[PDB]
């Protein structure tokens, strides 16, 4: 496999999202709107999260996953229902991509 293990850390100062992986995996992160939702795009891996999303995610209303085929290759891409306005900020670290859903506070 490529995606081994996807984590969610719902908290009330930033929600955390963990995709872990065999490889460092290439993504592109992105917004959209009616409904507020982030996407990520993962390459390589295809990291489908489900049934992880609690009721009290302060950030996460739901998420959705699929993946498409290019080729041999594979693209997933998640879905991430928002309750409130977020800046994403997005960081690897060995195999594990880190998401974490802030507020509109970003330092302090």
């Amino acid at each position: 496999n490529t995606l081994r293990g996807l984590d969610v850390s719902r908290t009330g100062s930033g929600a955390q999202v963990v995709v872990t992986g065999t490889r460092p995996p290439t993504f592109t992160v992105f917004r959209l709107s009616g409904p507020e939702r982030l996407v990520v795009d993962l390459s390589s891996a295809d990291a489908t999260g489900i049934k992880g999303h609690h009721e009290g995610s302060g950030p996460v209303s739901g998420v959705v996953a699929s993946q498409f085929s290019d080729q041999r290759a594979s693209v997933g891409r998640v879905l991430l229902a928002l309750d409130k306005a977020s800046q994403y900020d997005v960081r690897a670290d060995g195999n594990r991509v880190v998401i974490s859903v802030d507020g509109t506070s970003q330092s302090v």
